């Protein structure tokens, strides 16, 4: 087989899962979050995926 | 066979899940957020997939 | 088989499920949310997929 | 077989899971938090995959 | 078999599974997180894959 | 002061929630329940405050 | 002060929450519960506070 | 002071959470539940407070 | 001071939180459950306060 | 001061925390489950307060 790619690809064969992302947020994931109380100016309480970059 | 992408691709078979994105958001997971009180100012307090490039 | 693609593709065969996106938001999976109160100004309070580029 | 890629490319085959990122942030695992009281100004309670690059 | 990359590539046979970043942060992992209390200014308490790089 | 219950009571001041029961069901909370697909013969689905006293 | 109960009481002051039950159910408290697929018979999939007296 | 129960009582001041049961479930905490799948027969997936006499 | 009590009783002071149970079920603080597959007949997945007293 | 019980009683001063069981179960604490696959017939994956008298 042959293949020419510039990116971002993703290629497969026989594949459970896939994810292709430029950006930007994706979430495919089981994800429970219990939470009581937030407070303070400002802290991040719960983060599983993040991305900060303030100008 | 023969592939040639540009960008951004996502090429597969017998794929149970499937995502391509650029942006943005995608949500296609199973996800539980149960929250009792949120303050402050300002706090991120329950971020899955989260992406933050204020100028 | 031949596939040239300039992106954003997704091609597939015997595929559960598929997401395309460029912009843009899509939500397709199963979210609960349960939230009692959210104060402070201003807070993200529960957030899954998310992309914040304010200018 | 013959591949030439400008990246982020991820080729695989018979492959269980995939994730390509720029960006960005991609959730696809399992992920439980459970939290009773968060405080102070401003501690990254609970993170996981994270990244801050403030300017 | 013959490849060139310009990276980041990854490249690869019979592969359970596979990630590509360039940013960012990506979350695949089962991950759980229980806590009681937080509190200080500002204090990292539980980060698993972490980058901060303040200027 | 002084008080003589014979049950069941629930006596207080400067109080912001109070429930009483004998039965019975009383539901005051937030709760937030997504479900996709519910099969099984019979399966208790996402029971929050439950009792079965089947004779 | 004085006081006598014959059960089940619940007797306080400068209290936030109160709860009374003889059954019996009494939800008050925060609850999410985003769920996907429920199979078999019969699997009690998520309960949170449940009670079975079956005869 | 002087106070006599018969039970079950609960007696306090200052006091800023109660709960007395008999039966019976009382739920009055935060609680997150994300499921995706359940199967089998028959299974107790995810039981947080529980409680089985079956005759 | 004076207390006679049968049981069950909970007597106290300046006191954050009470539990009193006959049972039963109570649950009161903070739980946070994900979770992706369940099989098995029958296999208790995840239990946090649990009786099987099946007879 | 003078105290009779038959038990169960919990009798205390200045307490933060109080739990009274005769039973049955009482979840009062911070409790965090992530969880992947469960199989087998039957395993008890992940428990932790747990009586089982089966007879
Ligand atoms: C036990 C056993 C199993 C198999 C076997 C099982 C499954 C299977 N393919 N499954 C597929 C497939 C596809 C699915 C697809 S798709 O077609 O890709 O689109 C989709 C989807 S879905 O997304 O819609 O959910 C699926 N769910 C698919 C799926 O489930 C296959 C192929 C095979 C095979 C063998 C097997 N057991 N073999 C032996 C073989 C020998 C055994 C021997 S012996 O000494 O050799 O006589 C003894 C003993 S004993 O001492 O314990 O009794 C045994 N137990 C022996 C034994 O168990
Ligand atoms: C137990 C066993 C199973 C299979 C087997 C099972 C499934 C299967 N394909 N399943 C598919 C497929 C497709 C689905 C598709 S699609 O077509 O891709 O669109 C879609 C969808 S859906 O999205 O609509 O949900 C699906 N659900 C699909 C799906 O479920 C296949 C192919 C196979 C095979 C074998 C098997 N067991 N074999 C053996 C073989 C031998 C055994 C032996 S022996 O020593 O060899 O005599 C002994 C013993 S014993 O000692 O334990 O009694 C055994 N148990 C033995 C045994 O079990
Ligand atoms: C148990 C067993 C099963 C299969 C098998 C099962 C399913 C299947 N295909 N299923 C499909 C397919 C398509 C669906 C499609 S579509 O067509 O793609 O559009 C759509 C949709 S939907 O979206 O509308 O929901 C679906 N639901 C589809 C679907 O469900 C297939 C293909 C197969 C096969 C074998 C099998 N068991 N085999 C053996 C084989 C041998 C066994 C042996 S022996 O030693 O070899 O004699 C012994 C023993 S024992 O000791 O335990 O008694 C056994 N149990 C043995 C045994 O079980
Ligand atoms: C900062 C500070 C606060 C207080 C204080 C605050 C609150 C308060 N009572 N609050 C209530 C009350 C009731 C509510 C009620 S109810 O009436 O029960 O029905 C209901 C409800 S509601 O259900 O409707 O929401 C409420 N929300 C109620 C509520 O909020 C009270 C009583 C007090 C007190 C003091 C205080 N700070 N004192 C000092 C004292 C000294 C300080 C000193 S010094 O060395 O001693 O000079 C220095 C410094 S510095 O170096 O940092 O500048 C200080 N910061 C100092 C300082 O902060
Ligand atoms: C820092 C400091 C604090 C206090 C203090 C703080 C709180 C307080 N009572 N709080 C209550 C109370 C009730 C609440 C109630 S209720 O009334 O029970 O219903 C309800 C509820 S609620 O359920 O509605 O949420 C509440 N939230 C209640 C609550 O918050 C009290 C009583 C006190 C006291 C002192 C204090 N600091 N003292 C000193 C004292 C000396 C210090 C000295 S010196 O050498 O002695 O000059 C030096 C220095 S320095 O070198 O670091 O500058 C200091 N920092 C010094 C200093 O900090
Ligand atoms: C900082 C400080 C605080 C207090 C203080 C704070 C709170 C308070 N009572 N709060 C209540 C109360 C009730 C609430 C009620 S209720 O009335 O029970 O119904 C209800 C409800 S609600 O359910 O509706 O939400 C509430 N929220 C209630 C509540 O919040 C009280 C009583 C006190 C007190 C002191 C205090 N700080 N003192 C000092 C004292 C000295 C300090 C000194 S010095 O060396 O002694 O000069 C130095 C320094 S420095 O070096 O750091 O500048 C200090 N910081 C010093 C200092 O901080």
């Amino acid at each position: 087989k042959k293949g020419v790619v510039h990116g971002v690809a993703t290629v497969a064969e026989k594949t459970k899962e896939q994810v292709t992302n430029v950006g930007g947020a994706v979430v495919t994931g089981v994800t429970a979050v219990a939470q009581k109380t937030v407070e303070g100016a400002g802290s991040i309480a719960a983060a599983t995926g993040f991305v900060k970059k303030d100008q």
